[PDB]
């Protein structure tokens, strides 16, 4: 066990191993507080996150276990990895606090956008390489957007901030970036969704890198649907049958029919290969969208594609997701995963 020291950082007691020095507050959501620090053991600048109320309810206790399982599995150049996880507790009996350690990242894709064709190829290639890995483990990200994609000092892109099923009705309301990158089937609850929702989000991000403008900046759910159908066309009888929601189906049929627009006349002056890839990502019927593995082999990425250096994940057991347990059982499973952690090479 390392030695721990205590300090107060903005109304909060932080108890951390001596290796972590120069702690300074960076931010706080409602799921925890984050400090920047220097890790003297590795020489990395790191983000230390202290979870808030990790075991306060069955829903929260399971969310904590879900986030630690996910971060411990992800071992890929284009995905955030777990550098460390610790608790000052010496036993399960006194376990209350969980701290997660990851690489401090540089500029996100909002900061980058706010670019040549060569830069767009390079950045979308890395997102797709990381998504081929995530999807191979049957994980859906569910929240891809520019603020969840950042590059380090060497311009290596990493996917962060996986959807832990955490978004509130309020957070998705109105003129908000939290909704602009979502597939219509998840935005309006049309049907059981799958990993295809992440490729819709990649199409929206790629469009915004090419034009410097949000593709579907809707003022609310219905305004954003009208922007979407004006570009890709209203649904045919084949997709309407797959909308299992009867009243969602009824509303779509109230809209005047519109054809798919010419993407060369929308993305004026873009590489014709970029236009072709956008037409394959931005398809209303999710069964028909291009997959990450198929997109890596598209001619737009000829300069970067190497099928011997696009790895897949180890198998990932998510049987816990359908298990019903008490708060103290989720808390014991979480404690076991904290004490068994082995740091990267
Ligand atoms: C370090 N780095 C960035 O932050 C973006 C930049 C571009 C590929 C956009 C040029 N890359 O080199
Ligand atoms: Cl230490
Ligand atoms: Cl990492
Ligand atoms: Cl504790
Ligand atoms: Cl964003
Ligand atoms: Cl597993
Ligand atoms: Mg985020």
């Amino acid at each position: 066990r390392p030695t721990f020291y205590r300090q107060e950082l903005n109304k909060t007691i932080w108890e951390v191993p001596e290796r972590y020095q120069n702690l300074s507050p960076v931010g706080s959501g409602a799921y925890g507080s984050v400090c920047a620090a220097f890790d003297t053991k590795t020489g990395h600048r790191v983000a230390v996150k202290k979870l808030s109320r990790p075991f306060q309810s069955i829903i929260h206790a399971k969310r904590t276990y879900r986030e630690l399982r996910l971060l411990k599995h992800m071992k890929h150049e284009n995905v955030i990895g777990l550098l460390d996880v610790f608790t000052p507790a010496r036993s399960l009996e006194e376990f209350n606090d969980v701290y997660l350690v990851t690489h401090l990242m540089g500029a996100d894709l909002n900061n980058i956008v706010k670019l040549t064709d060569d830069h767009v190829q390079f950045l979308i290639y890395q997102i797709l390489r990381g998504l081929k890995y995530i999807h191979s483990a049957d994980i859906i990200h569910r929240d891809l957007k520019p603020s969840n994609l950042a590059v380090n000092e060497d311009c290596e892109l990493k996917i962060l901030d996986f959807g832990l099923a955490r978004h509130t009705d309020d957070e998705m309301t109105g003129y908000v970036a939290t909704r602009w990158y979502r597939a219509p089937e998840i935005m309006l609850n049309w049907m059981h969704y799958n990993q295809t929702v992440d490729i819709w989000s990649v199409g929206c991000i790629m469009a915004e890198l090419l034009t410097g403008r949000t593709l579907f900046p809707g003022t609310d759910h219905i305004d954003q649907l009208k922007l979407i159908l004006r570009l890709v066309g209203t649904p045919g009888a084949e997709l309407l049958k797959k909308i299992s929601s009867e009243s969602a189906r009824n509303y779509i049929q109230s809209l005047a029919q519109m054809p798919k627009m010419n993407f060369a006349n929308v993305f004026i002056g873009a590489n014709p290969l970029a236009v072709d890839l956008l037409e394959k990502m931005l398809v209303l019927d999710s069964d028909k969208r291009i997959t990450a593995a198929q997109a890596l082999a598209h001619a737009y990425f000829a300069q970067y594609h190497d099928p011997d250096d696009e790895p897949v994940a180890d198998p990932y057991d998510q049987s816990f997701e359908s298990r019903d347990l008490l708060i103290d059982e989720w808390k014991s499973l979480t404690y076991d995963e904290v004490i068994s952690f082995v740091p990267p090479p």
